[PDB]
């Protein structure tokens, strides 16, 4: 169990520590933003 930072690549929407991972469309897995 560990969320990603608010600026590192994320493999899932709920993978960052902000629960807001950016992507190329509507939530997917680009980078924590």
């Amino acid at each position: 169990g560990d969320c990603l930072p608010h600026l590192k690549r994320c493999k899932a929407d709920n993978d960052c520590c902000g629960k807001k991972c950016k992507r190329r469309g509507t939530n997917a897995e680009k980078r924590c933003r």
